Parts: C-alpha cells; sequence; structure tokens
C-alpha cells in the first residue's frame, strides 16, 4: 500500500502515488527481475514535484527500494533517476545540496579501495568532490558526469558516465556564424597573435596556435612544443596559454615536480590509493612543462612514454595522458649554433616536434572556437594532392641536407620525425579551418615551421 509506505518514509501521500503512476517506473517495475534498475523520470512530473523531489532525494530514494524490495524480494533492490531539473546538474558547489540528487562533472584525481574499487576524489572546477562509488568504476584522469545523493559533503553515486576529455560546446546559430566567419579567415594569424603578440613572435605564435589545435585522442596527432629563451617570458607564455587558451591542462614547474607528481602515484595502506599526478590530469589537453633544464632521467623517461606513447605507468598500471607536452627551457651564453646551447638529451630532444628559440578576438571565442574545431574535427585525413605536396617537400629537403653535409655544412637531419611532424601540423591546421580534409595549403604551412625550427636551430 503506497500511503502506508510515504508514511513510513515521511513522504507526502501523493509524492509517491504521482511517481508510481510515472510511465518510467511501471516499465522499469514490470523489468525489475531482470535485474535492471527501477527508473523515474523526473520530466514526467509536474516541475515543482521533480524539484522537491531532487531536493529530497535521501527521503525517497530508500522509499523507492522499499516499493521494488516489496515487488522483488528476490534481487538488490536499485532505483536510478533521469531528468534532473538543471539547477541540479553540475553542482559547483555540493556541501549546501546536502540530502539532494544532484550531478557533478569533472576530472577523478584518485580513487582508493582494497579488493573493491570504493572511493573517488573528483575536481568539478571550483573543488575537490568526494565519491563513494558503490560498484560504479572510473579511474584517474577520467572525465565524467556523476549522479548521486549528497550524503555530509560525500557523493553517493548511483550512475557515472563517461565524459570526452574536454568540455562539449553546443554554439547556437550566432555563435556558428561567428567560427564560420572565423574560419574563412586567417585563424592561424587571430591564435597566433593571441598567444605572442610580442615583435618578432610571429613563428612561436603560429607553432603554439597549431599545437592548441592538436589536442586530440588519436596518439599520433598530437604536437610537442619546446621554447627554448629567458625563463620570465616562457613562463608567461605557458602561463597564458593553459589560462586562456588550452582545451584542458595543468602547469608545472619541473623542478618542484616529484616523478610521482608528474605520473600517478600507488599508495598501499590497509588498502590502495591512485592518485593522478600532472600528465594524467592534463589527458586531452595541454601540459605546461616549465623549466626543462636539466630535467632528471626518471622525468625524462616519463615525458617521453606521454609524448610517444600518450600514457603513463605506474606500478604496471597504464593510465591516459594523452597531453600535448609544451615545454621551456633556459639556454644561455657559446658561440655554437642554437640547439647546441639546449643541454638535453639528444635522444630526448628528438621527441619534441619543434623547438622554438625566441630572440630568433574575445578568449572567450578563441577559447569555444578550439573546443568545437577538436570534437568536430578529430581525424582530418590528406587528400591525393596533399600527400603529394608533403612526399615532395620530404624528399626535396632530403637531398637538400645530403648536399650541404656534401659541402661541409652543419645541419640538421630530416628524418622520419620531420616527416611526421609537418602531416601533424598540417592536420592541425585544417582542424583550424574546421575541416576534415588536409590541403596542399596546410602542408605549406605546417612545413614552413618544421623548415623555420631546422634552420635556425643551426643559424
Amino acid at each position: 500500500r503506497i500511503g502506508e509506505v510515504a508514511s513510513r518514509f515521511g513522504l507526502p501521500t501523493r509524492v509517491l502515488i504521482e511517481i508510481v503512476r510515472t510511465e518510467s517506473f511501471q516499465r522499469s517495475l514490470a523489468r525489475v527481475t531482470s535485474g535492471k534498475p527501477v527508473v523515474l523520470d523526473l520530466r514526467e512530473l509536474d516541475s515543482d514535484l521533480a524539484s522537491w523531489i531532487a531536493t529530497h532525494a535521501r527521503l525517497v530514494e530508500p522509499a523507492l527500494r522499499e516499493l521494488v524490495r516489496t515487488v522483488a524480494p528476490d534481487v538488490e533492490p536499485r532505483v536510478r533517476f533521469r531528468g534532473l531539473p538543471h539547477r541540479f546538474r553540475r553542482v559547483e558547489r555540493i556541501r549546501p545540496m546536502d540530502g539532494a540528487l544532484i550531478s557533478i562533472e569533472g576530472v577523478v584525481r584518485e580513487v582508493r579501495g582494497a579488493e573493491r574499487l570504493e572511493h573517488a576524489i573528483v575536481d568539478t572546477g571550483s573543488e575537490l568532490v568526494a565519491v563513494r562509488l558503490h560498484g560504479h568504476r572510473l579511474g584517474p584522469g577520467l572525465r565524467v558526469e556523476i549522479l548521486g545523493i549528497v550524503r555530509s559533503a560525500t557523493l553517493d553515486a548511483l550512475e557515472v558516465h563517461k565524459k570526452d576529455p574536454i568540455p562539449e560546446v553546443h554554439p547556437d546559430p550566432a555563435e556558428l556564424e561567428e567560427f564560420r566567419e572565423l574560419a574563412d579567415k586567417d585563424p592561424l594569424t587571430t591564435f597566433a597573435r593571441a598567444i605572442a603578440p610580442l615583435p618578432g613572435a610571429e613563428e612561436v605564435g603560429k607553432m603554439l596556435a597549431l599545437q592548441l589545435f592538436s589536442c586530440v585522442g588519436k596518439n599520433s596527432e598530437r604536437l610537442h612544443v619546446l621554447l627554448a629563451g629567458y625563463p620570465v617570458v616562457c613562463s608567461e607564455i605557458l602561463h597564458h596559454v593553459l589560462d586562456h587558451l588550452a582545451p584542458r591542462g595543468v602547469y608545472v614547474d619541473l623542478r618542484r615536480t616529484e616523478l610521482t607528481d608528474l605520473t600517478a602515484v600507488l599508495k598501499e595502506d590497509r588498502g590502495w590509493a591512485l592518485r593522478a599526478g600532472a600528465a594524467v590530469l592534463a589527458d586531452g589537453g595541454i601540459l605546461a612543462v616549465d623549466h626543462l633544464e636539466g630535467a632528471p632521467e626518471p622525468h625524462r623517461w616519463a615525458l617521453m612514454e606521454a609524448m610517444d606513447k600518450g600514457t603513463v605507468t605506474v606500478d604496471g598500471i597504464a593510465l591516459n595522458a594523452r597531453c600535448a607536452v609544451l615545454a621551456a627551457i633556459n639556454p644561455g651564453e657559446p658561440s655554437d649554433p642554437p640547439i647546441a646551447r639546449i643541454d638535453l638529451d639528444q635522444d630526448f630532444l628528438s621527441h619534441f616536434d619543434l623547438i622554438a628559440f625566441l630572440g630568433v578576438p574575445s578568449y572567450t571565442l578563441l577559447r569555444r572556437y578550439l573546443l568545437y574545431a577538436i570534437r568536430e574535427h578529430p581525424a582530418p585525413e590528406l587528400t591525393e594532392e596533399a600527400r603529394k605536396r608533403l612526399e615532395h617537400w620530404y624528399e626535396t629537403r632530403r637531398e637538400e641536407v645530403e648536399e650541404r653535409l656534401g659541402m661541409g655544412l652543419p645541419t640538421l637531419p630530416v628524418t622520419r620525425r620531420q616527416l611526421e611532424s609537418v602531416e601533424r601540423l598540417a592536420k592541425a591546421h585544417a582542424r583550424m579551418r574546421l575541416s576534415d580534409d588536409v590541403e596542399p595549403e596546410d602542408v605549406d604551412i605546417a612545413a614552413e615551421l618544421v623548415d623555420w625550427y631546422l634552420e635556425t636551430a643551426m643559424q
């Protein structure tokens, strides 16, 4: 009897009567033997009632479990809610919402458990939220939406939805129009000037602009860039990119970063806890690695794994770390070529697509356009003529290097790594044009940047 259940749980009888009358509830209640949870879709109710239910979910949920327990004493009673009123979604501060059904969204910082995965901490943007998982799975670095009921500053998870590593932008017609206008113009120059507006920093800006547009899950797509200049100006650039433009990211001063602050830490203590380090938290975005000079070997190995394979590994646990590495190094005084002044081993240095030797509209719009471009054009591909343009550049440059070496002129080799970098940069520029087709024009822009890097390195 519904009235008796309502009374028992301190609910107005009408709350429970209106709930049980819903199509969502009746259909799922009939399907409960299949182990499927009973479902209440709140949109199937009066808006003020939907709101009241969300506010008082700590009361409603066990009442519903009790109702289903009557129908099926056989199985674990599970209840799900759908169609949260908008104000209960993506809650930025959970504590005032005690007792309420809510969703949070953000990046998993940490997980812990023993035999079972039990607890998580989620960075929702302004705060870190503790979560009791109740059998629901996720892992450090994952972006998630979690539906649950708040109980004393902890979210008791009801469901977990995996999300893309970067936020979704769904532009309206006016914004879509702005996007199309930006695409038609010269977005590369616009982004380049936004990033690095100082005289002489044109190529540097273009490199960093295209790096932003390489922030995608597909492993072979991401660009890694090393800035070589004075500390102050390089730090301002890294902070600027991360603060104002990056879709997602983390800044570290490598000198202040322990290896496990960079990768992840696994702690054993009456159970286990796994906490994401910087590269994992930067999954799908920019990892800004400041002060790379004298980077210790273990740190270099970690960075190389993230750069080459898009993972970090701690104790046999591989975590996604699909970050574009934006590093900075302070060289110095030596009348040797600029690249000779970089104190980093040759093998590590070759993992960067580009080295930028310094000295030789609304950010809202710019950032939202980037987010849009990445999600909408994750995988542009060479056209036939672009492939020919790329192969031609490559063969022509290899011949030139051979010739220059034959003349006794020190020159950097042009290898498969350079071919790969040009292709990545060209794909990034095609994303910047909101295109799925990489064209000869994209190859040309990419090749000019690789050539500039190769030439300036030795000048």
